[PDB]
């Protein structure tokens, strides 16, 4: 493995020009700048691309202690600049007082040299796509790969987590900082592990929240999901079953689940299903629910949605705005393309299609909610380029001074087992905070858990870390322990 420090250093001498972020409503309130990075760090004098940065300066200059870099997006496919705006609105005031918060879109999406390939709306849901039948899905996923191959072949070798880690080093140098702090979620926690593994002597304080397993790269991210999807759905069903009076879905978790399964039975046989006046298909009937289950505070929304698919017409106004937020528009395309490129650019997927059919059929039986969608054939199996570098070896020689891991005990897409594995791999420099009785993605600061907020703030502000892993309770749990 090679760091390519010479090429990184070559681009660290930049001094970006910051101005108000005036060209996008969600970013008003922030400054914006552009940076150049090489496409290929083995070819520093070759082709380059531009990254879009945003910043919110420390509100108390006399107390400023450094830069807090936000990992470039939570779930892979999402924009880091938009995450930074969200965080500026919800981080503790004292964190905002002492840190310049800097965020960025990683290479190939958003404000950072976006790549689009003509993907149709259905194609942008390739990750959670539920198959008609296996032969149809082979063709569906192969054709997704075909579009990216045709329109982006020349940059696909350079879509990797290690290159984003080098990009982070360029940002750090450009900001003029010897050390930076880091806050990351989901894919941002894999990037945080990689960047600290490669360059962690330059880390100050590091918080990773809702943790990618180090074992996942990258098909395990998919094949570990269905059991956690089933568990999260069942937890909601228990919550719904205690509320039959107000929801009308059933008085046992089995009955609520059968109500929902009846909606799946319908889309899985091209029988019409609508939520308000908006049609569901095999994928959306499951993905709308996955989207809700990313936070157990959405349980009421999900009751309204399932009720509206079974009987009703209208949804409650609140639910309509939240669903319109989340779906309403097509999934942002360049993020879909970058998500494909990274998942296949980091690591070579199996290419034998019989493996996927076997796995799809087994997972459809053991975990029906999302088994077939997660374990079956996916576009990286047909990818036109191999990885340019081996996967980073994460391990207890990680040079970061300290890493705090934050994890909701019942989170779905990044489960507690994944955080525990990351803790084992990173070794004694890391500590794990588990938040009990909480099925939520991105705990600090978004959930408002007093215990997590207090412990993370004490680390970021004062450098306090517990002596060993700790648990904190949820004082307002959606269901009993
Ligand atoms: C790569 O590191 C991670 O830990 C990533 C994840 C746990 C996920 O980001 C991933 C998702 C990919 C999507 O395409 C998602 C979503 C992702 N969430 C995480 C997941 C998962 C399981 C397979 C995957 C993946 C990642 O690309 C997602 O939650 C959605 C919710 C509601 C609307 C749409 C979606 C999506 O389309």
């Amino acid at each position: 493995p090679h760091l390519l420090t010479d090429a990184v250093r070559a681009f660290q001498a930049q001094s970006p020009v910051w101005r108000p972020a005036d060209d996008e409503e969600a970013l008003r309130g922030l400054e914006a700048a552009e940076l150049t990075v090489p496409l290929d760090y083995r070819a520093p004098a070759g082709r380059t691309l531009t990254l879009g940065l945003v910043r919110h300066r420390a509100t108390a200059p006399e107390r400023r202690r450094g830069v807090l870099l936000v990992g470039p997006g939570d779930d892979l496919g999402n924009r880091g600049t938009l995450l930074g705006a969200q965080l500026v609105g919800q981080l503790p005031k004292e964190v905002l007082a002492q840190y310049d918060v800097v965020a960025f879109d990683h290479r190939f999406m958003g404000r950072s040299s976006p790549v689009v390939c003509g993907l149709e709306p259905e194609e942008r849901f390739w990750v959670f796509h539920h198959p008609r039948d296996f032969d149809h899905e082979v063709r569906f996923q192969a054709n997704v790969a075909a579009k990216v191959a045709e329109h982006a072949l020349d940059i696909l070798p350079y879509a990797s987590s290690r290159n984003i880690a080098r990009d982070i080093e360029v940002i750090r140098g450009a900001l003029g900082e010897d050390r930076i702090s880091y806050l990351g979620y989901s894919y941002g926690t894999y990037l945080g592990a990689v960047w600290t593994q490669m360059f962690g002597e330059h880390a100050d304080r590091v918080v990773l929240d809702s943790i990618c397993s180090p074992d996942w790269v990258w098909r395990g991210l998919f094949t570990d999901f269905p059991p956690n999807g089933e568990r999260a759905l069942t937890r909601w069903a228990r919550w719904a079953a205690a509320r039959d009076a107000d929801l009308g879905l059933g008085a046992t978790d089995g009955a609520v689940r059968a109500a929902y399964d009846g909606v799946l039975a319908r889309v899985d046989t091209d029988r019409e299903v609508t939520v308000a006046g908006f049609p569901l298909d095999r994928t959306l009937a499951r993905l709308i629910v996955v989207g809700m289950l990313n936070s157990d505070r959405n349980y009421p929304f999900l009751g309204d949605i399932v009720r509206s698919a079974v009987h009703g017409g209208q949804l409650e106004p609140a639910t309509m705005g939240f669903l319109g937020q989340m779906f309403g528009q097509p999934k942002e395309e360049s993020g879909t393309v970058a998500q494909l490129a990274i998942l296949a650019g980091d690591w070579a997927w199996p290419r034998n299609v019989d493996l996927y059919e076997r796995d799809m059929e087994r997972a459809s039986r053991t975990h029906p909610f999302t088994g077939a969608a997660m374990a079956g054939i996916k576009a990286p199996a047909f990818w036109p380029v191999p990885p340019s570098e081996p996967v980073t070896r994460l391990g207890p020689d990680n040079p970061a001074d300290s890493i705090l891991l934050v994890q909701a005990a019942d989170d779905m897409s990044t489960p507690l087992a994944a955080a525990r594995r990351m803790r084992e791999v990173l070794g004694d420099t890391s500590r794990l905070l588990t938040v009990a009785d909480t099925a939520h993605h991105r705990v600090f600061p978004f959930y408002g858990n007093p215990g997590a907020d207090e412990l993370v703030t004490a680390y970021l502000v004062d450098g306090e870390l517990p002596a060993a892993d700790v648990t904190r309770p949820n004082p307002a749990p959606m269901v009993p322990t």
